[PDB]
Formats: C-alpha cells, sequence, structure tokens
C-alpha cells in the first residue's frame, strides 16, 4: 500500500561503560536478518546543542553491526546518535531512521 523499505536497525541505547567518560556504547537492534546479507549503516553523531551533524562512517558498520563502541567524546556532554541501515549496495531505499540515541559521557572528575 505505501513504500519498499529494509526496515529500521531500532532499540537504540547509549549504555555507557560504567566509569569510561570518554565512551558510549551504542547499541541497536538489525532489522530481522540473520547470518548473511551485508548492511550497510548511516551513524552520524554530535553534542546536545549542535546546529548539524557530524559522522561515524560505514567501514566499523559496512558489515552488519548491531552495536558499536564509540569512542572520543567530550566528558559530562551529552552526544546523540542518529542512525539508519540499508542492505548492500547504493541502491537502499532507507529504512525511516532507528531512533535518536543520547548520551552523557558520565563525569570527568
Amino acid at each position: 500500500m505505501d513504500k519498499v523499505k529494509p526496515n529500521p536497525p531500532h532499540n537504540l541505547s547509549v549504555i555507557n561503560s560504567e566509569e569510561l567518560s570518554s565512551i558510549l556504547k551504542l547499541t541497536w537492534t538489525n532489522p530481522s536478518i540473520k547470518s548473511v546479507i551485508i548492511l550497510k549503516y548511516n551513524i552520524q553523531y554530535r553534542t546536545k546543542d549542535a546546529s548539524t551533524w557530524s559522522q561515524i562512517p560505514p567501514e566499523d558498520t559496512a558489515s552488519t553491526r548491531s552495536s558499536f563502541t564509540v569512542q572520543d567524546l567530550k566528558p559530562f556532554t551529552e552526544y546523540v546518535f542518529r542512525i539508519r541501515c540499508m542492505k548492500e549496495d547504493g541502491k537502499g531505499y532507507w529504512s525511516d531512521w532507528s531512533e535518536e540515541a543520547s548520551g552523557i559521557t558520565y563525569e570527568d572528575r
């Protein structure tokens, strides 16, 4: 009745590794697909107060991931992530965004 799209890489969480005020582990749940077919992901990051978005390029996230330990984040400040997935090639008629996930890099002191 509508379109064709490889379903959101949903359940996007920013779970922090206890003490690590430099790192958030961004975890998500791939469409449904199992132990084959390469999925390519656009994970864009930035600070809570930024106008436009930065990037985690589809390199790590160029073959079906479901998790990524994001490193080099400013302490105590909220860094926010936005992801969607396409199936192998460039033909990918995008799945409507997984969601926004917003993570605070604990405290420096």
